[PDB]
């Protein structure tokens, strides 16, 4: 049976002018909106010579931390891209057919650079786009009072590959990076979180989770404090927990609050009201059952604190990424996106080809015309008849009787 | 040096598609079967049964001959046979990353998917396999396929065994909008579609786009295209018998020729009027207007500007009759599916559908649609020890320190007698 032992309590028109003055007027409604919006007067565009004097201050300590977590993403997303093949293979005899993969030329990041983003949401798309292979990605981040882009997005943004920057922000950034205009490179796609409009203006041109799953095995002090870790991003942040011991749900229960209080004062607001609306906590009867929860819930960030953990990575199959055992947590990053997803492949094409032989074409050609007059499509026919007459002169095959109607 | 020798001479819109939609959906929410029954019996007539037991399903194909039998299954054969080996070009994996951190990637199909068949006069029986072959050969455990009833008797004969023989596990004489529906709730089976794929009038356009979204609306839609690149090398008269071949489709085919050579593009242009005036009534006038008014010659200097020009168009459908076959396939990159040589054509039939393009690169209909890629993670307690230190540094100048104490409840449970610089703790 399954148990409630806690619910949940509770449960972009100015984007078409905008869009529409800056399809009109190109880069002189961008230069506007940035003066109108954000204040901004100055370029663009960032120098190479901009960019490391804007990010001079930034230490030698916060630099090498930054991008050893750049590295973690980037060398996951190199694995990754490799995981979808190129092939030839052949079919009826003679029949030969295959896919390329090829990454898309331009990706767009934005990164939204306010208070209480992870440094995370800057580099992850521009370092996936990169070891995807796109060979132009151009970073946007609204600029923090002008004064630029706040120094650490702009480390982050040229650590992890980006090749253009622009201190440009909202709807004009995201206008700027599809219609191409500062680069004259349009973005194939656009990827990044931002705020209602920014996620209107991505729709028009194109909350943090956290799940605990555990058993009898699982330390409720780390469960507690991870359902906390996620709940003082706002008050919107579900965190879930889907157990089937009651021991552990209860004393999870009892030390979430206590974190909770010991949290500094916006932290201690948000995870507050967090923990409240929308914390849940599930007793299952077997391990089945938690499956069948954790699918329906489909978390972005999901813990799997167990014995027999290779049965939850075979059995889980929804959820947009899985943290295995106790020692991985979800603040040390996802290494890609969930469906908002983010990865490799989200910035990768395939194609598919066929060729034949003149031989492949003896069978092909002849099911194709007696198909193709079955289905009144007598054009479709003569495409085989032609082939036949050309490859086999004096042949005569089953072609079908010839549509009258 | 581009130059347009024939232009389309019209465009490619009204959402009254929604409007029924929004209530049909709105009405078999409500009601469910009964709903769904009702609208059968008002827009088609149709009164039977609705889900088909293998009893009806052999009763209904009995007439269909062994040879007629054969074809189709060879047909379907080719798309299995393809679809199996690109669904092998998605790997499983697992990686070591920073010493002690193992990450991977896990490849698995969808539960559900359904298929929907318009079975009309003028449909390719590709349309009624095309999905359920490719479900299969991703590994979908469950296929569910609709198609309207053909002539009050049940499914057309020739679309229902298409639905047997790609390996349908349930099959529905449900049409339109209703159809979609019942498949996205698992109406009358109790299995609610992960996607539903199938081309269809706007309708059953709107009601995938409605239910799904963008995985309901990114596969090729609307009217038969079909594109030739074509040089000096290429025969006019099997350049110009594939372009009528896909212009019988309707009224709104388009057929595009792009080429180097002036010389093939005028002879082209010369035999395509006297083809179509070869084909019999109804074929004569769906050509005639298709290509009058959507038929596109387009002469080119070098092959780079036919690169940039079919690569503009994107062709669901593109022939390649040129010599360097090699250049074409590393060059060319966007496109539905490609016919590389003369001997193969379209109407031998491509082994997936392209994406949306006219929506739009992404998608389509192949197994890449019905399977799904999850990553991991897991830790030994050593990888922490570097991991924790940075997480809990970054996490505090984010102004985040219940995130930072994730890091220092496990450095403290894994490494008691040390310490580590684990940032300034945040007093905001
Ligand atoms: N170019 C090609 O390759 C090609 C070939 C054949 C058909 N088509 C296109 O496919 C479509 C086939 O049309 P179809 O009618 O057979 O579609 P369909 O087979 O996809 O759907 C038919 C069903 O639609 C429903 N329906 C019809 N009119 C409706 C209405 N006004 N309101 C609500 N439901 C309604 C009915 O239940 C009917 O059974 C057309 O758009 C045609 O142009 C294209
Ligand atoms: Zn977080
Ligand atoms: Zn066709």
């Amino acid at each position: 049976m399954i148990s409630y032992l806690k619910k949940a309590e509770k449960t972009q028109k100015v984007v078409t002018e905008m869009l529409a003055e800056i399809q009109a007027r190109g880069k002189d409604a961008v230069r506007q909106y940035a003066k109108q919006l954000d204040g901004w007067s100055g370029d663009i565009v960032l120098t190479p010579d901009q960019i490391r004097e804007q990010t001079k201050d930034v230490p030698a300590g916060v630099r090498a931390d930054i991008d050893f977590a750049i590295r973690q993403v980037t060398d996951f997303a190199l694995a990754q891209r490799e995981s979808l093949k190129e092939f030839s293979v052949e079919l009826h005899p003679g029949v030969t057919a295959g896919q390329r993969v090829l990454p898309v030329n331009v990706v767009g990041c934005y990164a939204p650079a306010g208070r209480y983003a992870h440094i995370a949401s800057a580099y992850m798309g521009v370092a996936t786009a990169k070891a995807a292979g796109v060979k132009t990605v151009v970073a946007c981040s609204s600029p923090f009072r002008g004064q630029g882009i706040h120094p650490h997005v702009l480390y982050a943004f040229q650590a992890a590959g980006a090749d253009v920057i622009m201190a440009l922000g909202g709807v004009q950034a995201i206008a700027s990076m599809a219609y191409g205009l500062f680069t004259g490179k349009p973005a194939d796609v656009v990827v990044g979180p931002g705020n209602k409009f920014v996620a209107e203006a991505k729709r028009s041109l194109y909350p943090s989770e956290v799940a605990v799953i555990a058993d009898e095995t699982a330390d409720p002090a780390i469960v507690a404090s991870d359902l906390v870790g996620q709940a003082e991003h706002g008050h919107e942040s579900p965190a879930w927990l889907f157990t089937t011991s009651r021991d552990l749900a209860d004393r999870v229960m009892a030390l979430v609050p206590e974190l909770i209080a010991k949290l500094p004062p916006t932290a201690r607001d948000a995870a507050t009201a967090a923990w409240r609306d929308y914390g849940e906590v599930i007793l299952c009867g077997t391990r089945e059952e938690v499956v069948e929860i954790s699918d329906r819930y489909a978390s972005e960030h999901l813990e799997v604190h167990t014995a027999d953990l290779d049965w939850w990575l075979a059995n889980l199959t929804c959820y947009g990424s899985l943290f295995l055992g106790e020692e991985t947590t979800v603040a040390f990053g996802a290494k890609t996106s969930g469906p908002n997803g983010l990865s490799v492949h989200k910035f990768m094409k395939t194609l598919t080809w066929q060729q034949m032989t003149r031989e492949a074409t003896r069978q092909i050609g002849q099911v194709t015309a007696r198909i193709s007059r079955l289905e009144g499509m007598e054009a479709h026919a003569r495409t085989a008849d032609d082939r036949m007459a050309k490859y086999f002169p004096n042949a005569s095959f089953e072609m079908g009787t010839p549509v009258e109607v």
